[PDB]
């Protein structure tokens, strides 16, 4: 375990071998995902005719509208993905990150250098990706009539989100770096608990303060829908406070619905794109019954317990690997071993195989968690209304019913429409 790690090679290097290992993995994962992308792109180009099983789900006009849309999305997804994978590789090989660290110079001094390094890194991040983002909304989402955004709204929102990002990023990072540099030798427990507080605080704050800045939040008007939601909320013993209708129709024709809170103060959030055109009151309640299922089946609580179990395991292995000067020298840091750089190298590159496996396992769990929430909706009796809703929402978001099994197994957090509909038909 430790005696085998001290062995030296008279044929191969040490720091250079682990750096290449990072890039070799990053490219094999990319090539695996590109193979999967190619596999699913073939499905869109081959299946031009509507299947007999998916015949009642979408008509030939809606199916070809969905086919064209998913095809344009696949083409963009490749080139935008290829540019990113090339950029990451090139910045690493060219030695961007250490040189940027030198340029953000000239414990308080290191935290300041880290803070300005972060500010510049996210500035380049935002600007380099903005043309791709502008293309997706104004060419893909606009061609297939989803986008409702103007160039002004897109621009004003980009700055709004970028500013709010820094105002959260800068204080959290400066306080996080402080705990690692000051604390010890068990600094990882104090750093993990800080991120634990920051995570749960941002979860409750987001929809109540951060989210109403970018999108128009208004309380749901009193009616047949507003009354029936409260009846369902009291039935499941869900402590409902308020019901909101988000102006999602200002951005895109895409529908959404979720809940948020801490304990006795829970609130339901609906999109106007889901209520208007959208879904009928009977279908909306069934969609809510599914989302309320995640609350009742404790999917919400289980997902937090997994996320904090992952960060504990990560901060522990970080505390074990932060002392190793070999991983810093690998990426071009020879003169110093900075804390923020250590967080970047270990969490985003050394943990890359673990992070990829954990993500796959959580995607498998998410699919199982969705089926359980669909089974809960059937247990409420709204199985027939959810069956109709899932199809109507799929037609609204031009979702292709056919999908490559290997692609959906790896990527899809939600199981395929035909798989979800068959489970509801059986119930
Ligand atoms: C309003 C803002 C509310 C903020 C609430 C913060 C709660 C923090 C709890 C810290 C507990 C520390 C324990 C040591 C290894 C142990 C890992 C434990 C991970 C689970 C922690 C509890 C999760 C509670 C979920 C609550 C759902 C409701
Ligand atoms: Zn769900």
């Amino acid at each position: 375990g430790m005696w085998a790690s001290l062995d030296a090679l008279w044929e191969m290097p040490a720091e250079k071998r682990i750096f290449g290992a990072v890039l070799l993995f990053s490219w094999t994962v990319y090539l695996w995902e590109t193979f999967l992308a190619q596999r699913q792109r073939r499905i869109y180009k081959t299946t031009t005719h509507v299947p007999p099983e998916l015949g009642q789900i979408m008509d030939s006009e809606t199916f070809e509208k969905s086919r064209l849309y998913q095809l344009d999305k696949s083409t963009f997804s490749f080139w935008s993905g290829l540019y990113s994978e090339t950029e990451g590789t090139l910045i690493l090989l060219f030695g961007g990150i250490p040189y940027l660290w030198r340029l953000s110079g000239r414990p308080e001094y290191e935290i300041t250098q880290s803070l300005v390094f972060l500010l510049l890194a996210t500035l380049f991040s935002a600007l380099a990706g903005l043309p791709w983002s502008l293309y997706n909304t104004f060419v893909i989402e606009e061609k297939h009539g989803f986008n409702q955004q103007t160039l002004g709204f897109f621009m004003k929102d980009a700055i709004k989100k970028f500013v709010v990002t820094q105002c959260i990023l800068l204080p959290v990072s400066s306080l996080l770096l402080y705990i690692i540099k000051i604390g010890g030798d068990y600094f990882f427990i104090y750093a993990w608990l800080f991120t634990l507080v920051v995570s749960l605080v941002l979860v409750t704050i987001y929809a109540d303060y951060i989210a109403p800045l970018f999108d128009k939040f208004t309380p749901l008007p009193e009616g047949k829908l507003k009354e029936e939601i409260e009846v369902m909320a009291k039935s499941i013993d869900f402590p409902l406070t308020k019901v909101y209708v988000v102006e999602g129709s200002k951005r895109s024709s895409h529908s959404n619905a979720y809940f948020y809170g801490f304990f006795k103060n829970k609130r339901i959030v609906l999109f106007d794109t889901l209520l208007e055109q959208g879904c009928k009151n009977e279908e909306v309640l069934a969609v809510l019954g599914h989302e309320l299922g995640h609350w009742k089946l404790g999917h919400t609580v289980k997902n937090i317990i997994i996320s904090q179990m992952n960060s504990f395991l990560c901060f522990f292995l970080f505390a074990v690997l932060i002392g190793r000067k070999e991983l810093f020298a690998a990426f071009g840091f020879y003169d110093s071993q900075p804390t923020l750089i250590g967080l970047l190298i270990i969490f985003q590159f050394i943990f890359s195989p673990y992070n990829e496996v954990l993500s796959f396992c959580l995607t498998v769990l998410s699919r199982r968690f969705e089926f359980q929430a669909d089974a809960f909706a059937k247990k409420l009796g709204k199985a027939k209304d959810l069956y109709s809703a899932l199809i109507k929402l799929n037609k609204d978001n031009l979702g292709f019913p056919v999908s490559d099994w290997l692609f959906s197994m790896w990527h899809y957090s939600h199981p395929p429409l035909l798989e979800r509909l068959q489970a509801l038909k059986t119930m």
